[PDB]
């Protein structure tokens, strides 16, 4: 009766988990267990976890093999938590994740500052390069207040659990690699809200991202 390993990667070392994906993106390493340079990918990591608030010093071969098996055991336990049984789900990001999505850094860059909304159709399948955190209510003020709102719907068969520290919380998570297909990027000028609703949806996002989370 374990507790989930999930909780390793969403308390107080949050800082190494993230920072040992981020590396993967950046090495474009295709799985955590598929890691040929070790020591290319520590130095990475380890530069990339001193730049974390809080920071993330502790970068070692142990630390890394710590890392990796925690990864490995969160996606063996992953059919065994607690499935979310919401039609959706909403995540709130600052404009640093422009950096890891070019469709989206273009979006924003052609959008930026027009008067009007703009919407830009899609059809874009990816593999989630995180593990993803979403939240059932919009209005949770770690949401509310990102310049960058995901809406998600959670087609049947998901992989959205509601499972870990912030479960009791509304907090629904994904796992790494998750798929999701993006249907469109909108736009809001200044004072504009997603579905012009702003007392669900504020007045502080500029960008939308509606996207379909797939069967696992
Ligand atoms: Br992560
Ligand atoms: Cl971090
Ligand atoms: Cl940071
Ligand atoms: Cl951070
Ligand atoms: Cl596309
Ligand atoms: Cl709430
Ligand atoms: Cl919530
Ligand atoms: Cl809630
Ligand atoms: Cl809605
Ligand atoms: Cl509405
Ligand atoms: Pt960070
Ligand atoms: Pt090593
Ligand atoms: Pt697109
Ligand atoms: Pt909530
Ligand atoms: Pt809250
Ligand atoms: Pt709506």
């Amino acid at each position: 009766k374990e507790d989930p390993a999930l909780y390793k990667q969403q308390g107080g070392e949050y800082p190494y988990y993230s920072s040992f994906t981020i590396a993967l993106q950046k090495l474009n390493i295709s799985h955590y267990d598929s890691i040929i340079d070790m020591d290319n990918f520590i130095s990475k990591w380890a530069e990339i976890g001193r730049n974390m608030k809080p920071a993330a010093r502790d970068i070692s071969h142990d630390k890394f093999i710590e890392v990796q098996k925690t990864l490995g055991k969160i996606d063996a336990e992953w059919s065994g938590y607690h499935s979310a049984d919401v039609n959706e789900t909403f995540r709130g990001d600052t404009p640093v994740i422009s950096n890891s999505y070019s469709w989206l850094a273009e979006f924003i860059n052609e959008s930026e500052g027009k008067s009007d909304t703009v919407q830009k159709s899609m059809d874009l399948e990816i593999k989630s390069p995180l593990i993803m955190s979403t939240a059932k209510d919009p209005k949770m003020g770690y949401v509310s207040g990102k310049t960058i709102m995901w809406h998600f719907d959670l087609e049947p068969g998901h992989a959205g659990v509601s499972e870990g520290l912030y479960a009791s919380e509304g907090e629904v998570t994904f796992p790494l690699y998750n798929r999701m297909k993006i249907t469109s990027l909108q736009y809001l000028p200044e004072g504009r809200s997603y579905m012009d609703n702003p007392e669900q949806y504020g007045t502080s996002h500029r960008y939308i991202i509606k996207a379909r989370m797939l069967p696992r």
